[PDB]
């Protein structure tokens, strides 16, 4: 695994002003990105391809430490970390695994 992590996600079409967001196991692993209920989990939870996504800090979040995955043809994606040190991991590592030939 390229960084791994507890992250909250965002309700698919919840209000930005609510705090109520779900914490998942978070796993990056070359261009893909995976999201498992727990650590002992085989199977996850959900996942993306992250060719030709974008990847911006989210202050329009009320939830501090917001993070914002999008593609035009797939879906937007809301992840936020309990601090500013573990955001600017995943910030620093999902820049570089939506890159590609």
């Amino acid at each position: 695994a390229d960084c791994q992590g507890w992250l909250y996600k965002k309700k698919e079409k919840g209000s930005f002003l609510s705090n109520k967001w779900k914490k998942f196991w978070v796993i990056l692993k070359g261009s893909s990105l995976y999201w498992y209920s727990n650590q002992m989990a085989e199977k996850a939870d959900g996942f993306v391809n992250l060719p030709d996504f974008t990847v911006e800090r989210a202050s329009e979040c009320k939830k501090k430490h917001a993070f914002k995955i999008s593609h035009p043809q797939i879906k937007t994606f809301y992840f936020a970390a309990e601090n500013v040190q573990e955001m600017n991991v995943w910030l620093n590592k999902l820049g570089s695994a939506v890159i590609h030939q």
